[PDB]
C-alpha cells in the first residue's frame, strides 16, 4: 500500500550513486541491489582510474564505501533481485519473489554483463590475468604477451588499446570471418603488434596464482596447442541487462536502454536509466557513477513537478 | 617544437579525471591547471555526495587525491593559465604568458563560474553558510531559516530544492519582475515554505564564524533592514568559462560548449569538452569527473584513428 518516491534497481556505481543522491534529497530511496550485489567491481582487484584515490582501491573496498555512504543518508537497501516490473503509469510496481513494491519514479541501473568464454580457469583467474576490460586493466600488462578473444568491433577496439602496453597481442577468433567493421578490421591488420589467429578457440586458461598460458583448439581441424601468455582479454560482446524492461522501455537494436538527449529520461514517464545499461561506449565505474547521479537529479526534479 | 598527444585545460574533477585516464593510457598529457587550480571544490568544506567516501571528504582533500593520482600515472601538471588557443587544424597551440605548447588533441575542462553578489562576507563565509549550490549544500540547513538570491529559473530551481530541508526559504530579487519561466515562477509562489521579497538586495552577510544574518536594502526606496538567517544561497546565474574558445568552438546562447550527441566531441576536430563548461544541468563533481573520463576516452580513440 506504501508508494515510495523512487525505487532503484541495481547496486553498481550507478545504482549506489543514484541512491546516495536520492537519500540525501530525503526521497527515502528503496534500492534492490540483487543477490550478486555491488556490480562489476566486486569481481576485480585493484581499481586505479577511479578519481579520488591516489594509490588506488580494491573493487570491493570501493563498493563497500558506496554502499555504506548510501546507508548513511537513509537509503533502504535490499539484497534481492527484481523479477518483474510494471513501469507504465503514475504508480510503478516491482515484483521480488512473491513480494511487491511501488514507487512514483524508477531508476534503472542494472548494468551490462560482459560475455564469458565459459572455460576452466576463466572465472578463477579473473582479476589475476583474465579481464573483459582493456581500459581498466591493460596498464597492468606492460611488455607482456597477451591474447584477446573475439571477432567484432569490441575485440578490434580492445586489441588496439592493448598494444599501447603489451609486447605482443594475439587476437584469437573462432572463425576466419570477422563481424567487425571494415575500417576496424583493416587497422588492426596494419598494427605490427597484433597477430591474428583465426579458426581458433581457448579451451582452458592455465595458472596456479596468475595466468601463465592458454590451451587452444582449431575450430575446423581440432588441432590443439598451448600458448604461453600472461594475460587474456575477453572481448566477445556485452549483454545489457534490459530483459526486465523489454517491451515497456524503448531499447536499441543491441538491447541498451535509450535515453532522451543528454538526459537520463527513458521513453516512459517517471523512468530513468543510468550506467552500462545505457552507455555502450565508455563502461567505466566513474562514468556509471556520474550517470547515476544524473538519473537521481532528473528523477528528483521530475518528482517535484508532479 | 614538441607536439604532445593531448593538452588538457583545467584542473577541476573533469580535468584531473581526463588527465588520469590519458596518463594511464601513456599519452603523457600536459595539463594547464590554472593559478587557481583544483576547481570549485577548493572553495568548499565537506563534500558528502561524491561516491566512494562513506563519511565524506573535504573539497581540498578530494582534489589533492585527484592531482596526486594524475601525477602517479605521469601527467605533466603546470599551475598556469592558458591565455589564448589556436584549436583549428591538426596541430593545436596554447599560449601561456609568453610560452607556447602544442598538441594533436585538446580537452577543454575550464568549468563554469557561479556569479557572486560581490558584498562583504560573501567570500569569507562561503562554505560556512554561503553557497551557490543547493544540491551540494542544502542538506546542511535542515529546519533552518535561509535566503535564496536571484530572479531566474536557477533561483526557482534552487529555492524549490531547498524547501526539502529548510524551515523557511526567503527568495530575494532586486526587481519586482522575474526572468524565470511562467511555470517555474508559478510553482514557487504555490510553495508555502517560500516567501518572496522583491525589490530587495543583500548589502552584507553577517557572521563571525558562520552566517548569522544579512543586511538588506530596498532597491527602489533605499529602506534598509536586517534579516536573521543562517544560510544564503546565491543563484543569480553561471558564466561558463568559454571565453578562450569563443569564435572557434560552437557555443550555445548562454556560452556553454556544444557537444555532439552523447559524446564529448565539440564542433572542432580533435577538440573535446567536459565538465561544467558543457553541463548546465547537474553541475556536480561526480558528473564532471565522469565526463572528464569520457573526454579522455574519446580523445584517445580519436588519436588512434589518426
Ligand atoms: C573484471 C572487471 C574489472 C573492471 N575494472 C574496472 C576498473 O578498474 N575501473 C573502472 O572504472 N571500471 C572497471 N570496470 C567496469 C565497471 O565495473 C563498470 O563499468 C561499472 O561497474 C558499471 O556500473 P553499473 O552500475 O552501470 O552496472 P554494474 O556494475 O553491472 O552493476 C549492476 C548491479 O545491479 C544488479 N542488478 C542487475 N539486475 C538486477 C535486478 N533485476 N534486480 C536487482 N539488482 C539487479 C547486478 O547484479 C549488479 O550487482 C570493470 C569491470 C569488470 C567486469
Ligand atoms: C562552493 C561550492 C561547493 C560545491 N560543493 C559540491 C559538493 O559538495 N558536491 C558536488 O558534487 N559538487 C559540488 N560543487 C560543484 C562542483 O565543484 C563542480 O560541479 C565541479 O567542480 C565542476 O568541475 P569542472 O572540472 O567542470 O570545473 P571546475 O571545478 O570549475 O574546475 C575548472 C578549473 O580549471 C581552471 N581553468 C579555467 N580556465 C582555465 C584556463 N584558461 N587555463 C587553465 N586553467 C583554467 C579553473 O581555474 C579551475 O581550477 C560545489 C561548487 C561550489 C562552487
Amino acid at each position: 500500500q506504501t508508494v515510495h518516491d523512487v525505487i532503484i534497481i541495481g547496486s553498481g556505481p550507478a545504482g549506489y550513486t543514484a541512491a546516495i543522491y536520492a537519500a540525501r534529497a530525503q526521497l527515502k530511496p528503496l534500492v534492490f541491489e540483487g543477490t550478486q550485489f555491488g556490480g562489476a567491481l566486486m569481481t576485480t582487484t585493484e581499481v586505479e582510474n577511479y578519481p579520488g584515490f591516489r594509490e588506488g582501491i580494491t573493487g570491493p573496498e570501493l563498493m563497500d564505501q558506496m554502499r555504506e555512504q548510501a546507508l548513511r543518508f537513509g537509503a533502504d537497501l535490499r539484497m534481492e533481485d527484481v523479477d518483474a516490473v510494471q513501469l507504465e503509469g503514475p504508480v510503478k510496481t516491482v515484483v521480488v519473489g512473491d513480494e511487491t513494491h511501488q514507487a512514483r519514479a524508477v531508476i534503472l541501473a542494472m548494468g551490462a554483463a560482459a560475455r564469458h568464454l565459459g572455460v576452466p580457469g576463466e572465472e578463477a583467474l579473473t582479476g589475476m590475468g583474465v579481464s573483459t576490460c582493456a581500459t581498466c586493466d591493460g596498464f597492468f600488462f606492460r611488455d607482456q604477451d597477451i591474447v584477446v578473444v573475439g571477432g567484432g568491433d569490441s575485440a578490434m577496439e580492445e586489441a588496439t588499446f592493448l598494444t599501447r602496453f603489451a609486447r605482443s597481442v594475439t587476437l584469437i577468433h573462432r572463425r576466419d570471418e570477422f563481424r567487425a567493421s571494415k575500417i576496424m578490421l583493416e587497422r588492426a591488420r596494419a598494427n605490427e603488434k597484433i597477430t591474428f589467429l583465426t579458426n581458433t578457440e581457448i579451451t582452458q586458461i592455465e595458472g596456479d596464482p596468475k595466468v601463465t598460458g592458454v590451451r587452444l583448439r582449431d575450430t575446423v581441424t581440432g588441432e590443439e596447442s598451448k600458448l604461453d601468455v600472461t594475460g587474456v582479454f575477453v572481448a566477445i560482446g556485452h549483454d545489457p541487462r534490459s530483459e526486465l524492461v523489454r517491451g515497456q522501455v524503448e531499447l536499441d537494436d543491441e538491447g541498451y536502454v535509450k535515453v532522451q538527449g543528454r538526459t537520463t529520461y527513458t521513453s516512459l514517464d517517471g523512468v530513468f536509466a543510468a550506467g552500462d545499461l545505457v552507455d555502450h561506449t565508455y563502461r567505466q565505474a566513474i562514468t556509471a557513477a556520474g550517470s547515476g547521479c544524473a538519473a537521481s537529479i532528473d528523477a528528483e526534479r521530475w518528482l517535484a513537478e508532479q
